[PDB]
């Protein structure tokens, strides 16, 4: 899997231990093992949420199944709780776009998962 | 609604207001609120299009519903429009990507929209 | 088309060309002319793949058809090779997105190419 953060708030204010964190989280929540998660955290963005540029996240999850409707409302309290808990990013300033991959469709060590 | 510019174009010719103008007009264009309008601005990238690097520009937007044919056409005219006006870009080197996504796969305030 | 990657590889690892190189390997393999083809590299990320820092990078490719089984396989074979051969990254710590979009959801030129 796969989980991207694009954040106005400023590179000092992300810990140390934050992707590692996100990658145990997500491996937890998920089910998919650690080794196959990705994080890419982006800090010090220029971006605005509803007008205002108070802390915000956008943010995406792509994954090879274990996406739908139980598990995204699920991914999305996890994930918002981290952004807030870490970050000080207000929930209702967060959007996150999940992604069901098809396995023809992701590329990894020279061909895809299919 | 989630709206993304990347460009080589770089951060000081990217006029104050910008994001205000990008929020205020994508509400008009699509009916949503310019409250829950999100907007995103990367300048100084290394990009090209075409094989050259004159200024050109890679954007997403994406949006539950008012997605479609003539509300895409609509909104590109709209888009480069301000991307050219504001940043000088030529509209011929602007490719814009629009995702109609489902409730159930946006996340936002600690569940998802569905 | 349009391929992006995101590496956490430095700016001063990527060698001239590389966009170039990019942009015409991928218009021979997607078919299409290099005029319509626009690539995005973006290093010095924070990132992490299996929770680890080593060299990796996540990537997406775009485009209005030419994406399936076969087709994919072969992209990212392709691109494994340049990110190795050029970035000294992993083919095991590669992750590339495909995305079929249809014509009536791609803006360019002040229109879309429905
Ligand atoms: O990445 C995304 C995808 C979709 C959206 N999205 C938000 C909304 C939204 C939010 C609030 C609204 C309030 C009134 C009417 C429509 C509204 N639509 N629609 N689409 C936001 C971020």
């Amino acid at each position: 899997p796969m989980f991207i953060v694009n954040t106005n708030v400023p590179r000092a204010s992300v810990p140390d231990g934050f992707l590692s964190e996100l990658t145990q989280q997500l491996a937890q929540a998920t089910g998919k093992p650690p080794q196959y998660i990705a994080v890419h955290v982006v800090p010090d963005q220029l971006m605005a949420f509803g007008g205002s540029s108070e802390p915000c996240a956008l943010c995406s999850l792509h994954s090879i199944g274990k996406i739908g409707g139980a598990q995204n409302r699920s991914y999305s309290k996890l994930l918002c709780g981290l952004l807030a808990e870490r970050l000080r990013i207000s929930p209702d300033r967060v959007y996150i776009n999940y992604y069901d991959m098809n396995a023809a469709n992701v590329g990894w060590n020279n061909s895809t998962f299919a």
